[PDB]
């Protein structure tokens, strides 16, 4: 489980 | 950039 | 949002 | 098995 | 197993 | 937020 | 950059 | 379980 923001 | 993965 | 169940 | 990305 | 990212 | 139970 | 794993 | 901001 992974979530990012760039 | 967004993104997620489970 | 991200979320999982095993 | 359950999973979501929203 | 449960996880979750907000 | 980064939860998880095992 | 925000990110989380679990 | 990790989670951070840059």
């Amino acid at each position: 489980m992974v979530g990012g923001v760039v």
